[PDB]
């Protein structure tokens, strides 16, 4: 996250790390026993830390659980990034709380001006690599589709939404992928792509989840 402030720690209870021997992408809690993520950040061998702020000291409230198995979008085209999304069954459920718990799938998409919260332990430099320790927040209103359009001209699915500062500075990056966008308490977005991170007229671009509820039921549900 670029830009973003250090959130608190367990102060964002959905929000998981994936991890592989390092954290490689985020994912956020929908029940206790599955995970929503960016179906590019998909792997075998994935453990799901739940409870996490710091990444690199284990100081309490830490659930580490295996992926039981990983279902990326059948039309998910790594190409585009269209359908960009990977539910993770875990392979016990996570015990919930007020420190671990799940966000809710939307009813509704939600409109450009509405205000979200991105988080994630990605980059926080747009120039170069350096990655916190500790989970970083941002606060991103969600963009027209003509500006979106404008920014990404001919990128822009109807699954995918953009989110962010024209002018730059405060983005998500690299390491967020597959994380959270949460506005008014529900899951919209998950941290997809977007050109290099905060630079100017470049905003981040998000899977689109209002279009995927009715996927994720019935997917959970026959699985
Ligand atoms: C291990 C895999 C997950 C590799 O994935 C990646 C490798 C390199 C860059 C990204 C990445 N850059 C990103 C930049 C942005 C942005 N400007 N808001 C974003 F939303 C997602 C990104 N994801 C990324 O997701
Ligand atoms: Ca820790």
């Amino acid at each position: 996250i670029v830009g973003g402030y250090t959130c608190g720690a367990n102060t964002v209870p959905y929000q998981v790390s994936l991890n592989s021997g390092y954290h490689f992408c985020g994912g956020s809690l929908i029940n206790s026993q599955w995970v929503v993520s960016a179906a590019h950040c998909y792997k075998s061998g994935i453990q799901v830390r739940l409870g996490e702020d710091n990444i690199n000291v284990v100081e309490g409230n830490e659930q580490f659980i295996s992926a039981s198995k990983s279902i990326v979008h059948p039309s998910y085209n790594s190409n585009t990034l269209n359908n960009d999304i990977m539910l993770i069954k875990l392979k016990s459920a996570a015990s919930l709380n007020s420190r671990v718990a799940s966000i809710s799938l939307p009813t509704s998409c939600a409109s450009a001006g509405t205000q979200c919260l991105i988080s994630g332990w990605g980059n926080t430099k747009s120039s170069g690599t350096s990655y916190p320790d500790v989970l970083k927040c941002l606060k991103a209103p969600i963009l027209s589709d003509s500006s979106c359009k404008s920014a990404y001209p001919g990128q822009i699915t109807s699954n995918m939404f953009c989110a962010g500062y024209l002018e730059g500075g405060k983005d998500s990056c690299q390491g967020d992928s597959g994380g959270p966008v949460v506005c008014s308490g529900k899951l919209q977005g998950i941290v997809s792509w977007g050109s290099g991170c905060a630079q100017k007229n470049k905003p981040g671009v998000y899977t689109k989840v209002c279009n995927y509820v009715s996927w994720i039921k019935q997917t959970i549900a026959s699985n």
